């Protein structure tokens, strides 16, 4: 197979290398990266992150296998979902990627970590169906009925995700050790699973209460001792990403709101054409788009972020004055 | 449980949508215009209408609320991303085999549980389609040509998919037919569905034909099926054409099914592509003739098909072949 200079087929090679000059960045538009990509956003995205970082050669990762894994991936999310497709991927791919690279964070992560990270946050939406797990539950679905009615969704994207490495040319780990692969594994099925947002405030209060008794090396840098730590850095920080959205530059906040909010509004319609109860935030009559936002950035996003940028500080601040400016925008647009 | 709409289905185009409707019963019904005027719910609107047009609910005591349900899970298991193989396709094929079923020279042939099965497996037979065939999931390693032994992978997913809904909450259509009752469905819906398996045409067919040969006709030229034998191979076949009808249908209609098919097989080939594996038949966009392929599909499937059939069914089917034969010459002639 072909192995295209940026991972995947374009007609606009020149518009594409532009826009990958902001790899490295929170102000990357993955939307314009999926339009000069033909919709392989997660997987131009992922192969460039994995060239940039060095990862083919750290881990020996055969080229095409990477690319026929990601190819394979990114077809398993639906195209017809408004907002759980693969661009949703990309991007907390991308983001989580930028987020790695934050200076308070500095040398603390090995590459496996790395690595780990970045595919938790590849796969940690695929085969998104564009319902709610509630949904799943109160249809009494094969998948909610699979996994005990206990993040289903979360449970199943895992599933996936590792059942995809064994389609033909898939396995991208098939160079690691056993030690590695168990170490990888076992940090992406936590890593995913803190994505349930059910889990979302045990989540924030524990972060809280290690950012209390947070060590700071020399210069600033984050002293993580212990596993633990680790993890509870990372699981916090993809799910810091799967919530960037509203941190991000307001014309592409914009677009994420409207694809969340058509994506919720189906699930409504499907809820009162069969007769269910409509799930909160999914009746278009009665919904608004701008309190929703509003009320979500000041109760969800918000404080999640203050104690991102407090872990971090001062690397995150940029972000959440962005965040506060967009809160205001959602706010005076009511 | 919830308030039936007249159509099954919500519609802000009622009366355009009623309109439409009177050809229920007819092979000139145009399912994109149903579509249009319900919502996009062909399927759930088709099926709705069919099993009260048969008076199928009161038949079989299913409750409406539970029909309409399991019609609209169904449908929302059909892709929308996906060009052909999605539910209007299946709500095409369904509302084909109804007419189908109606013919006059099968008139009182078959039970209320066998046109019970028919329908089902016609409304169930693509569902969760992925877009790609079955070499794609064989070529893959995927998880579903393992579990099936490369055999009729897409097919029996449909089987496995359309049973399962049943269970989902309030769901299950047939939960007042017996238990002989549902044996003999679920067997015959599971005949019904792996006969639209392409690789199996050329057998059916031969089957058909040896039929037609030593058919037996009553009083009235209608025709005369003793055993179950006969009766399933009929039915196989039935649900066979209606997923082949697409060339019988006046041009304007065929020309969007073919539009579809093409787009569908060319995102596969594009996938094929990317993947470096060999592309399959006709899934080249750079190198394929839309009409050719038409004209050989006719040619070679399809009326060999349809002119068997017609010839089972003479003279009930003979509108069908002149329409499939002028469709022919508008592909060949526009080559
Ligand atoms: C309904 C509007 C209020 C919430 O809006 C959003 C909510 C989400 C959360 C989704 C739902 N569960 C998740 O794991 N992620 C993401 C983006 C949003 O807006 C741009
Ligand atoms: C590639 C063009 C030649 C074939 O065209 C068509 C082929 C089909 C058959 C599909 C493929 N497998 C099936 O089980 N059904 C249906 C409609 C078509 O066109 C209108
Ligand atoms: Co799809
Ligand atoms: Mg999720
Ligand atoms: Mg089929
Ligand atoms: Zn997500
Ligand atoms: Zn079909």
């Amino acid at each position: 197979m072909n192995i295209p200079r940026f991972g995947v087929k374009t007609d606009q090679e020149e518009l594409l290398a532009q826009e990958l000059e902001n790899l490295n960045k929170w102000g990357l538009n993955i939307f314009c990266v999926s339009d000069y990509a033909g919709g392989r956003s997660l997987t131009c995205i992922m192969y460039m992150i994995f060239q940039e970082r060095d990862l083919l050669k750290k881990f020996r990762i055969p080229v095409d296998t990477m690319v026929t894994y990601m190819l394979t991936l990114e077809d398993h999310y639906h195209a017809d979902v408004a907002y759980h497709n693969s661009l949703h991927a990309a991007d907390v791919l991308q983001s989580t990627h930028v987020l790695l690279a934050t200076p308070a964070l500095d040398a603390v992560f090995t590459d496996l970590e790395i690595l780990a990270a970045l595919f938790a946050a590849a796969i940690h939406d695929v085969d998104h169906p564009g319902v709610s797990n509630q949904f799943l539950i109160n249809t009494n679905s094969e998948l909610a009925l699979m996994y005990n009615d206990e993040s289903v969704l979360e449970n199943h994207h895992l599933a996936v995700g590792f059942k995809l490495l064994q389609e033909d040319n898939c396995d991208i780990f098939q160079n690691l050790s056993k030690r590695q692969r168990q170490s990888l594994r076992k940090m992406v099925i936590d890593m995913v699973l803190a994505t349930d947002m059910s889990k979302h405030m045990t989540l924030l209060a524990d972060l809280k209460t290690m950012v209390e008794t947070k060590k700071v090396t020399s210069s600033g840098v984050l002293l993580l001792d212990n596993y633990s730590d680790r993890i509870q850095v990372l699981r916090n920080m993809v799910h810091c990403a799967d919530l960037s959205n509203p941190t991000k530059p307001l014309e592409l906040y914009r677009q994420w709101t409207d694809r969340i909010m058509a994506e919720f509004f189906q699930q409504g319609d499907r809820e009162r054409e069969r007769g269910m109860e409509i799930s909160p935030m999914c009746d278009k009559h009665t919904a608004s788009v701008e309190k929703s936002q509003v009320g979500f950035i000041d109760y969800i996003v918000h404080p999640l972020w203050e104690t991102w940028a407090d872990l971090v500080h001062p690397d995150a601040q940029e972000i959440l004055d962005t965040l506060e400016d967009n809160r205001d925008w959602y706010y005076s647009a009511i």
